[PDB]
C-alpha cells in the first residue's frame, strides 16, 4: 500500500524522508529526486511566492528564493515559511495551523495552544451550546461536546457548527 | 483504514495534524491531548535530555524543558532538537536525516545535501562495485546501480550493502 503523498491521502513520511512520485518513503534520487511530494527532496520543493503561496511541507522552511530546506539559508533572513528564525505575529491566522498565543505570536506547545488561545490548533477551545453559541475558528468544526477540532471526532456525529459533514 | 502513528507505519499528518492514541489525524482534544503520537500534540511531546534523546515529530523544535513545539520558548534559547534558531553542527550525525553539508552544519536542499554533502540524506552519493566498495552513510542501502538511499528501490532487490531486504 501507499505510504505518502497524493497516493497515500496526503500523509508525510517519518524522519524527513522523501515522499517519491509515486507516493513511497525513502532517501536518494528515485525519492527526494524529480516528482517528490515532500520530505527532504533534492532539490527543496517550490513555497511561497514561488509556489502560489503553497508552504513547505513536513514544516520545512522556505527560502527567499523559494525552495524548501533547513539551516540559515532557509529559516534565516529572507524566510518567508515554516519554523522561520524571526517571530510571526497573529492576532490574521497563523499558517499551518500554528496556534495564535493570547500574545498574538504562532507557535505550537501549552504557551501558545492552551489558555488564551485565539486560533489554529488550541487545545481546548469551546464552542457550540456549551459556549453559548460561539464559533469556532479556522473553519474547524465543533464537537458534540463543545470543543473545536477537525477530524472525525468533531466533523462527524454531533458537530454542532463549521463545515460538519 | 488508520491514517498515522504505530497504527499507520509511522505516517504523520500534513500541516500539523495530531495523531490521535488511535491513529487518526485530527485537532482538538481527542487527538493532541493524552494519547497525541505526534504533529501538534498539546502539551507537546516530551523530547530531547529529558525523553532518552527521542526527537519531536513533524520537526517541531525541543525545548529545553523537553517538551515539543515552535515558536521562540522551543525554537530560541536552550532548543535541544528540530529546527532551532541556533546553527546545527556535524561531522555525529545530523538528527533526522538532515544533511551534514560540506561545512559541517545541518540543513535540507542542495546547499546541505549537494554537492560535498557529507551524511544524512544527500541527492546523490555513489557506493558498491560502482565505487569501490564504498560503504554508504547513516546505515542506507546501496542500490543496484550504485546509489545510497533508502526504500524499496535501494533496499529492495539488487541491494548490495546495508540494511538490505
Ligand atoms: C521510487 C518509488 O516510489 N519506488 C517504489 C517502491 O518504493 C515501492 O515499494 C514499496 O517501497 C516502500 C518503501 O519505499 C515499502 O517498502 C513498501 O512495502 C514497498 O511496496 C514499489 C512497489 O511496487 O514501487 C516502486 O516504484
Ligand atoms: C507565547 C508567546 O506568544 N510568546 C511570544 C514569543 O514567542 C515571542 O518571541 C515574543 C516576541 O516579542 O513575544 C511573545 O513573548
Ligand atoms: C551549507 C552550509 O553549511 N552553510 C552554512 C550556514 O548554514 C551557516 O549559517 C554558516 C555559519 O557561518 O556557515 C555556512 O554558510
Amino acid at each position: 500500500a501507499y505510504e505518502c503523498g497524493k497516493q497515500g491521502g496526503g500523509a508525510l513520511c517519518p524522519n524527513n524522508k522523501c515522499c517519491s512520485r509515486y507516493g513511497y518513503c525513502g532517501f536518494g534520487p528515485a525519492y527526494c529526486g524529480t516528482g517528490c511530494q515532500s520530505g527532504g527532496c533534492c532539490p527543496g520543493k517550490r513555497c511561497g511566492d514561488q509556489a502560489n503561496g503553497e508552504t513547505c511541507p513536513n514544516n520545512l522552511c522556505c527560502s527567499e528564493d523559494g525552495y524548501c530546506g533547513f539551516g540559515s539559508e532557509y529559516c534565516g533572513a529572507g524566510c518567508q515559511g515554516g519554523p522561520c528564525r524571526a517571530d510571526k505575529l497573529c492576532g490574521q491566522l497563523c499558517p499551518d495551523n500554528l496556534c495564535c498565543s493570547q500574545w498574538g505570536f504562532c507557535g505550537l506547545g501549552v504557551e501558545f495552544c492552551g489558555d488564551g488561545c485565539q486560533s489554529g490548533a488550541c487545545c481546548s477551545m469551546r464552542c457550540g451550546r456549551q459556549a453559548d453559541g460561539a464559533k469556532c475558528t479556522n473553519n474547524y468544526c465543533c464537537g458534540a461536546s463543545g470543543y473545536c477540532g477537525l477530524g472525525g471526532d468533531y466533523c462527524g456525529a454531533g458537530c454542532q457548527s463549521g463545515p460538519c459533514t
